[PDB]
Parts: structure tokens; sequence; C-alpha cells
């Protein structure tokens, strides 16, 4: 049905079923040096997120114009510190924070970002980028600025010798490598009824009773992750992710950056057993939503000794302790084993996973081992 942009891109066609593994087109051995042309009156600006004024401009763009949840009651609320965590992992490059501004006023009307990541896709491990935070101001919508943003970040990533990318979207584009669903678990139902995040089925008081949790976790030895846990968390994660077909491959520095706890950004808890050994961990990140609503998002949960269902029940208890109103998790990895048992309900809409310039068979949600922010 005619994707005018995506039909020119090195991606599989929709409905074409891929039994091969590999690049769609050859690597470019000479790359366009000039930026692509924006519509009249707009210009590229690389955003330095170390400048507090510029970082404020970006989260103002994103808080007003970014992904809205399905029924448009709520939009994500991004703190500066959350953006620094997500946009400056190890290896971040300044040209990959790619802004669009009005020429005359220098107002920030658009953004797209790339961060480097090593991606394990089936039997191949390849250095790639993760594309995130594509955003166009509500007043600039449907002007074909998004294809220019995408071509321009592609060129900038090509200049660094990286020809593959991974990204997610809620829309269907050619062609998903995997499709996931959102599930939500009510922590503070009373507050969720007011914003109309939820509704009563049947009584206010038995809903609270249905969703009530213990005040402290069940698992012995659960404690926040510390610096001395970085190597074992790294080793548990790498071994755990081998069972999935699409996963990140993290160095120990990346493990520190993604999992080391930062208040109101990311929490990690390890299970240290009676021997002093760390056998398990759970993690979730913080993303509030504006009308605020404090939501937790399952990140990476690794179990060796503790059963997965016990780990996630403890995660729910910890999130509630910290004042989260809701706990969100995708149906990927092993999550379908605890989702219904722990009283998650299913959300609206799909998260589709994609590869750029890598053709490969699609996979079931349970084989997707990658969580983005
Ligand atoms: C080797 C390195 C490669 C690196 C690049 C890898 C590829 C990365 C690709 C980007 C990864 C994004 C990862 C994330 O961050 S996903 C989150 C995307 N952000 C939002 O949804 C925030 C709110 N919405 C917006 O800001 C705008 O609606 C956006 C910017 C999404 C589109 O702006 P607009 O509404 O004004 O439309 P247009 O006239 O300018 O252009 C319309 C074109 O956009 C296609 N479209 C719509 N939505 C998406 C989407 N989420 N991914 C890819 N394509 C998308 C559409 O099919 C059409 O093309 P085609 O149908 O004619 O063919």
């Amino acid at each position: 049905r005619s994707y005018q942009f995506w039909d020119t891109q090195p991606v599989p066609k929709l409905g074409e079923v891929v039994n091969t593994h590999g690049p769609v087109e050859p690597d470019k051995d000479n790359i366009r040096q000039e930026p692509y042309t924006l519509p009249q009156g707009f210009t590229w600006d690389a955003l330095d997120l170390g400048d507090r004024g510029v970082l404020k401009e970006l989260y103002t763009l994103l808080n007003e114009n970014y992904v809205e949840d399905d029924d448009n009651m709520f939009r994500f609320d991004y703190s500066p510190e959350f953006l620094l965590w997500a946009l400056r992992p190890p290896g971040w490059l300044p040209q990959w924070h790619c802004g669009v501004r009005v020429v005359s006023s220098r107002k920030l009307v658009g953004f797209i970002s790339a961060i480097p990541a090593n991606i394990h896709i089936y039997d191949t491990e390849k250095k790639m980028v993760e594309i995130n935070f594509l955003c166009v101001h509500k007043k600039l919508r449907s002007k074909r600025v998004a294809p220019v943003l995408i071509r321009e970040i592609t060129r900038r990533v090509h200049l660094e010798g990286i020809f593959q990318a991974v990204y997610t979207a809620g829309v269907v584009l050619p062609k998903p490598v995997g499709t996931c669903r959102y599930w939500h678990r009510s922590l503070n139902p009373r507050k969720l009824i007011e914003v109309k995040f939820s509704h009563l089925s049947m009584t206010m008081q038995r809903t609270m009773k249905l969703y009530r949790l213990p005040e402290t976790p069940k698992t012995a030895g659960l404690r926040p992750m510390e610096t001395k846990d970085i190597p074992v968390v790294h080793q548990l994660l790498t071994r755990y992710l081998k069972q999935f077909h699409l996963t990140p491959v993290m160095s120990q520095e990346e493990v520190e950056h993604w999992f080391y706890p930062q208040e109101n950004i990311i929490d990690t808890f390890v299970v240290e057993n009676a021997n002093g050994e760390v056998t398990d961990f759970l993690s979730f990140y913080t993303l509030p939503s504006t009308i605020s609503l404090k939501a937790a998002y399952s990140f990476y949960n690794v179990h060796t000794q503790t059963p997965l269902l016990d780990l996630m029940s403890d995660a729910l208890v910890l999130a509630k302790m910290k004042g989260f109103d809701v706990f969100n998790a995708l149906d990927l990895m092993e999550n379908k084993t605890f989702l219904e048992k722990l009283k998650f309900g299913i959300g609206d809409g799909n998260l589709q996973y994609y590869l750029y310039n890598w053709k490969c068979p699609s996979m079931g949600a349970e084989k997707v081992g990658l969580v983005l922010q």
C-alpha cells in the first residue's frame, strides 16, 4: 500500500517473508558530505546536551510533541537527567543528537538521535545504532520532515562506518522483525481511576484489595545494586540473553551505565544469597506521564536461582514502595510466564521492532531480548 519513503529504503517489503540473514544493500564506500536539504526556513543544529539551556529546549520539545499514549490522555514527561541517561551512553557522538531549528527564530522544531549498540541478531553480532526520539513539532506535522530527519541521521551514522540500525515504533512499517504488546499492572489503582488510566469494572474497595501487595519483598537477599555488583550483573546478563534471537551485547562499561541505579531514572536490585553470591537481578526505569502519573517500566530481569515469578512480584513490591502508580512490561523474553499470574492487564497497541539494512526471519515476541527507552 505504497510507503513513499520506506519503499526507497534498504528494508524488506511488507508481506515478503524473509528466510535469509544479511544486509540488504552494499556498504557505501563514499558518503555524501553535504547535509540533506530541509524544507525552506529550517536548518540542522547538533544539540549539545551538556549545555543546560539546550537540554531544556529538547525536553520541552519532547514533553510537548513526543509520543502520546494511545488515547491521548497522557504524554511522557522527560526530565533532563533521564535524557542524559538515554542519549549519552558510552560511545555517544555529538553529531548523532540531531536537531532541526527554525532559521529566523532558532526555535527547536525537530529531533532524532542515534546511540551506538552491539546487537546480536540470530547468529550474527554487529555494531549498530539505536534510533530514538524522532520528534517533529505538532505544527510541522505531515510536511515530510521525518524522512529528512531519517535520511540525515542515516548519513551521519554512515560517516562513522555503521550500516545497520535497530528501532521500534507503534506504527506498522516495512518490515517488523518482531511485534510486542504492552501490559500494565496497577500499583495505586485509586489514583489510576481519576486520570482515567483505568476504570472500575467492580467496586473501588475490592479493586484496591485485588491489587494490594505486601509492604516488603519475599526474596531473601534482595538489595539495591552497588558498584561491586557490576561484573556479576554483566556476567548474569550476557549468559541470560543467549536464549533470545535479538539482544544487546553490552560491555561492562555499558552495564554500569544502563543498570547502575540513579534516583527517578533506573532502579536495579540484585539477589545476594546466603553465600554472598549474586544469583539474580531485576531492573525497571522511571517514566512519568503528564495529565502527574509515575510509571515504572520493566527493563532487564535475570533469574538463575530465584524463580522469575518471584522476582517480578518483588519488583512490583519495590515499585509500589517507591510510589509508582503503575508497572509496565512488554510480552517479550519470558514475560508471558508471569504477566497474567501477576495480574497485568493488556494495553492498547503494538510495539514493532525493526532492523535497518538487515534482512532476517521475523521472530515471536518471546524471542525478542532487547528493551529500549
Ligand atoms: C545505518 C543507520 C540507519 C539509521 C536510521 C534507521 C531508520 C530509523 C527510522 C526512524 C525510527 C524512529 C524511532 C522512534 O523514535 S519511534 C517514536 C516516533 N516519535 C513519535 O511518534 C512522537 C510523536 N509523533 C511525531 O513526532 C511525528 O508524527 C513523527 C516524527 C513520528 C512523524 O512525522 P510526521 O507525522 O509529520 O510525518 P512526515 O510527513 O514528516 O513523514 C511521514 C513518514 O514517517 C513515516 N513514519 C511515521 N512515523 C514513523 C516512525 N515512528 N518511524 C519511522 N517512520 C515513521 C510514514 O510512514 C511516512 O513515510 P512513508 O509511509 O511515506 O514511507
